[PDB]
């Protein structure tokens, strides 16, 4: 078992009323959590870090960028990585357009 840690998330040039983006983390079959709404956001970056602690090489990260609604939430990107030992900085493009940056380290 390892650590994943996913960090650092941050967008830019969500849909522009404007984007209330939130991100969704999943580890393999793991759903980490999400991120809280940031609001009226174009550019948004999120405080929120996710950690697994039963992670393991080759795990699929995938992160999905959600745009809230009151009824139905709209998907925005899915960004699919096989996880590898070390501290990576990826890029997630968003089919919607926008550009989704992050971090994580795999540990131990």
């Amino acid at each position: 078992h390892m650590q994943l840690r996913l960090y650092n998330l941050r967008v830019r040039g969500l849909p522009s009323g404007i984007t209330d983006g939130y991100v969704k983390v999943f580890c393999g079959s793991a759903n980490l959590g999400e991120t809280s709404v940031n609001h009226n956001n174009a550019n948004p970056w999120w405080t929120e870090e996710f950690s697994h602690f039963k992670a393991q090489e080759n795990d699929i990260l995938r992160l999905e960028v959600h745009d809230e609604d009151t009824f139905f939430d709209d998907l925005l990107g899915v960004c699919q990585r096989q996880i590898k030992v070390g501290t990576h900085e990826h890029d997630c493009y968003l089919k919607e357009g926008g550009t989704l940056h992050y971090m994580y380290t795999l540990s131990v």
